């Protein structure tokens, strides 16, 4: 689609757009001024709401209420304050739930999802599609030309909850899909290997989702699977595409977006997919608590920016501290606040927005961090909060807006598809899946003072001077002509276990892995080696010659290319068949370029070997671990403007040489003439 | 209304001591040598019956006693007197089978089925039917017979079925709440169902908190809470039915149902069911390993808590290993006796095990017995015996119906607070409110000080101090309590997760401890959890003390003028909590708060007690040898004493010997100076 960003209200410029979910409607209404009042005193210039108010806007069947939403829409726009403003179709009311009991979810089991969490429908409901459309419509008739709308946020999430529907409806339209996706029937039994098993189907109406076939010990059809997993993605992309379709249609000025849930670990949506069906890209992220929160959020901002293709993206959602949702929920430390933001910031947002404005005192998300938090405005988070909005308005007015992140050194490719494929319950091991491979190589990668750009399978990572494919487990012939193309022409590749093991509709590649690729990789494995504790006695590790340890599988390479390298071997147990088989491998294919990993060696056993496989492709790089401490990311303008970000990765005072151009940012740390100076959790930038 | 259950015509007052009997699981040709053993044993009651539904109305209407009278009679000849259920526990084959809706359904629509115990929907309509008749029938056919002292209503309540979900339910929980909140905004309000789409444009929208899908979805936690105490008070309504009628039939003999106190016992609100009894009486089995002597202690200081300091009766417990975990480990030597004095020393004047005689067969067949299946010639039975010459002697000593001693400090204890820190989205899963009591309690018994336990609205404020321990519910009038308590010279000890939310669940606004941060001196903006769900995470807090916070801390931003910092936490600096307060104490008026901003542990707790009550002015034996014994004291009108000592080390000690006449002595050695007691052993003096 074309590249639509929220415009500013009717008078004023164009800024970093800062706000949250906000959700009045929780409140009594005589807070609404305090609300604006402590929002204009952070900065606030945009709220998305109603994003869940259906059933207090359509109040029962066919119904429609727009009095409180039209008074607190005025208060905000006469304050100069923005509306992102919902379908909110979110979550259906319990009239409709009750009235039509047959839009609710069922599990892989039967069990009916009932209502008092959210998101408790069908994807392919018909009927829900129904009563939805018609409240997009009503929305979009009432604020048609109403000038505080700045953009559309559709829907919520879609699938966070409902990803996986087996109802009758979902059966229908699997069925559909396999008919518009393969043509005969025939083609789906040889896509999913349905004569193994008499799985075989004579029809299309033979059809089935994957539904509960007994537990452990029993094993689904893996093809289809991977095809239900692709389905699930699409219904609900279907139907995001109906309620925006209605929405521009009656306010066509208005961009549209909707959040996705991007994040190291997600493993649902396939979101560059859906990348393609809005006007903006905008993101949910939410931190990981401990030593990953870091690395995995700048690897998260770093991979939307990457399906937004570079162009600018809107932070939709983030916490000012805890979650409620996870298991132990912890709280943000001194500075994280407004770190967190800029790294957001830095990787390409031109928006950042929290969820939420105020905490809620009842309801399932009361512990939920906010802006202003139950303890008030005399509050260090608000105080933090109110902090952020004064260096976004700086930022804004240095000139920040619409410049892009820079095209790294290297990618790392990341996959849903492969991630869905390693998921089933029959591999080598359970132990591995794609997801942690391209986190590990981005954090190592930042360990030696790179930051990489995380781009997903279908982006542009073969024009860049070196790629990661990290347990890229699928890899059809076209996949396969891309990269030995990049390889040949120059390109320096690592490719790792776990990569070209199938075709893309999950059939094993035959003669040798990895398949397809192994001219190019030069190296040649008939089986691998999976290792753990699952039993006493059982191989559980590898040590590796360059000091280095493999976990929960290895490759067994059985020969190597007459040109290829052997920088690294297993040393183990004889009787292993392991001892001094190859471990870390570097093979020539005309201008570049392939260093092959046989094995999880995790962040730090990738980034202790880093130095030795960069120096075999001709990468150049520090070997100094200092080199990692901090994090540089950059944003370039067409003008030349080069604004240049700093975080601390550590957890001690460090030293950097300070950027040329002029201080605009700081967190946690201290400018000097000659050299910079970062306590753990600070960030600078600067303007060049 | 306090009635015991009082001796067969022409017998003294005695110590109760019995057990569950249920002769139908033998040939009758058994019967006279249970009895006889029963004798030797120092037996005086059984309970009988209880599960006996099948082989009463053994068909559909059709009601046979001769089996039941025949036993009844042989036990009332030898002097046994019959404490005998309604048999109403669990229903027969015929019954779920012509009628299968009686059968409960769990949150995801399961049928639970026949073939274990209790599968009955509380509210169905049907089975009530039925058992209201049966109640009415056993009446019927043992009024006014002399051996029966008193009725077994049921069998433990909700044990198994607290939580139904069916079409029963759904009716019955509707009903409830339009009676609880009259109209449904006033529900809407409760529950805050403005989040999510969740308002109700009327009471039959509102449907029980069935599955909403499992990890990553998120059920309203008021409808949650209010569900917890409607399932309570759905089988408490039925109870009190089943009772009632009883008691018409034949008023004369007083009514209870077995409760199940025990430290993390979180479904039936008891407190308020014993409200319904004519003598409270409860079923305990020991937590094994370090844990079994102070589990113990707290349970049965609970019940008495719950009993308002009245003769309480103990109805089951286990004389070595039960049958019901994942492993079930036997009681070593002295335990058995022990266990039943320290329920004895904390006011109970019954004490029954279950059950009479080992099973062959069952699901209950490796749960142990007063009469094992090796047979009379078995140190259990040897044991038993021992243990009914003890209570004989002690009902000689005059023992019954001396209450237990107010001791100098109430620790706080509250099913619905505990419901409530069970929701999945707070904080943290790793705390939960019936923890925090029991680690006050054996922290006190550390110090040489044996508390009190009392349930939220017994009289805790007419102690010298009072325990608030994770006590996350606070409504307006709790806290007028906790204020009243300490403005008028009361000293309390106040933890974190105390006073977060109103009664509906509705957090306190203005920061934390909410409503009472006048009193406490303290003020709080958000929690640091700690654990290890993910690498480097922030998973512990050393305190400057030398204890250490674990799972939760408050982050401490601001205290009164007046505030006191006995400790703080000691942090990695970027934590952003290293220095912050950890431990504080707060004078209001003549009292009296101390704050303790994190779980310590039993450990913690006491190892800080010093410190905390030096600053409170709470007078505490600073030496660790004073928790070596636990000393429960019983006192009687007449100014008549029982102290019972036990000891809690794994070595042997000695104490102060107590003046008074020694009664009982088990791995214990009186002498005239000093008392010396043997792992495991109980010494008791009047005095
Ligand atoms: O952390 C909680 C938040 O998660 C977001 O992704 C979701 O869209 C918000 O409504 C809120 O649920
Ligand atoms: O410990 C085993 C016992 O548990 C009791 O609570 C129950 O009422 C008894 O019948 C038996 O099941
Ligand atoms: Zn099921």
């Amino acid at each position: 689609r074309a590249h639509r960003w929220p415009q500013p209200l009717p008078g004023n410029d164009r800024k970093i757009w800062f706000g949250a979910d906000y959700n009045p409607d929780q409140w009594p209404e005589d807070v609404q001024d305090e609300d604006i009042r402590l929002m204009k005193q952070a900065g606030v210039n945009i709220v998305s709401l109603a994003i869940f108010s259906w059933a207090n806007i359509e109040t029962s069947d066919g119904n429609f209420e727009f009095d409180w939403l039209d008074r607190v829409i005025d208060k905000l726009y006469k304050a100069g304050i923005a509306v992102d403003l919902a379908s909110a179709t979110a979550s259906p009311p319990m009239w409709l739930t009750s009235a039509h009991p047959e839009v609710l979810r069922r599990d892989e089991q039967g069990h009916v999802i009932w209502p008092g969490a959210r998101q408790h429908w069908r994807p392919t409901s018909p009927t829900f599609r129904t009563y939805a459309l018609r409240l997009c419509r009503e929305m979009a008739e009432h604020y048609k030309d109403n000038p505080a709308i700045v953009s559309w946020h559709v829907g919520n999430e879609y699938g966070c909850h409902n990803y996986f529907d087996y109802s009758d409806d979902a059966v229908q339209a699997f069925r559909e899909w396999c008919r518009d996706r393969y043509g005969t029937i025939d083609k789906v039994n040889a896509a999913w290997g349905t004569n193994f098993w008499s799985q075989r189907l004579n029809s299309f109406e033979e059809i089935l989702p994957p539904r509960y076939v007994g537990g452990e010990g029993n094993f689904t059809n893996p093809g289809r699977l991977l095809d239900f997993k692709h389905f699930c993605s699409d219904a609900l992309k279907e139907f995001f595409c109906a309620e925006r379709d209605v929405l521009s249609e009656v306010t066509p000025n208005i961009p549209l977006t909707t959040n996705f849930m991007v994040s190291a670990s997600q493993n649902t949506l396939d979101y560059d997919d859906w990348a393609h069906e809005v006007d903006f890209v905008s993101n949910d992220h939410y931190f990981t608590p401990g030593s990953w929160h870091i690395d995995e959020l700048a690897y998260s901002a770093s991979l939307v920016d990457g399906i937004s293709r570079k162009k600018p993206w809107f932070l939709m959602e983030q916490s000012t501290s805890a979650v409620n949702w996870r298991e132990i929920n912890p709280r943000k430390e001194p500075g994280e606040l407004i770190r967190d933001s800029m790294l957001h910031l830095a990787m390409g947002a031109d928006a950042i927005c929290y969820f939420q404005w105020r905490q809620s005192r009842s309801g399932a998300e009361k512990f939920h961090s906010a802006m202003l938090p139950l303890a008030g405005e005399h509050s260090q988070i608000y105080r933090d909060v109110c902090a952020l909005g004064a260096d976004l308005d700086t930022l804004s007015d240095a000139g920040i807006l619409r410049s892009k992140l820079s095209k790294a050194r290297v990618a790392i490719v990341q996959d849903i598809q492969s991630e869905w494929a390693t998921e089933h319950t029959a591999t080598p091991t359970q132990h591995i899946r794609e997801w942690t491979e391209p986190l590990d190589w981005f954090a190592a990668f930042a360990n030696r003072g790179v930051t990489a750009d995380v781009t997903p399978i279908h982006a542009q990572w073969d024009t860049y001077d070196a790629v990661v494919i990290p347990c890229v487990y699928l890899f059809s012939e076209e996949m396969a002509e891309r990269l030995r193309t990049f390889v040949r022409n120059g390109g320096k590749a690592f490719v790792t276990y776990y990569s070209a093991l199938a075709d893309e509709h999950d059939r094993l590649h035959t003669e040798g892995w990895p398949g397809l690729i192994g001219d190019v990789v030069g190296v040649r494995i008939e089986e691998h080696c999976p290792l753990g504790t699952l039993f006493p006695g059982m191989l559980d590790h590898l040590d590796v010659s360059n000091g280095t340890v493999v976990h929960d599988l290895a490759d067994v390479i059985d020969a190597i290319a007459d040109d290829t390298t052997v920088l690294a071997t297993f040393e183990a147990d004889p009787a292993t068949g392991m001892d001094g088989r190859a471990a870390i491998t570097v093979h020539p294919y005309h201008e570049g370029g392939v260093a092959y990993i046989a094995g999880k060696l995790g962040r730090d056993g990738i980034s202790q070997s880093l130095p030795e496989i960069c120096a075999a492709l001709g990468f150049e790089l520090d070997a100094d671990p200092r080199a990692g401490d901090v994090l540089r990311v950059v944003r370039e303008q067409e003008d030349g403007a080069i604004f240049e970000f700093l975080f601390n990765r550590t957890r001690n005072t460090v030293t950097a040489d300070r950027p040329a151009g002029d201080m605009l940012i700081c967190s946690l740390a201290t400018d000097s003439t000659d050299k910079v100076t970062l306590e753990p959790n600070g960030v600078l930038a600067f303007r060049r």
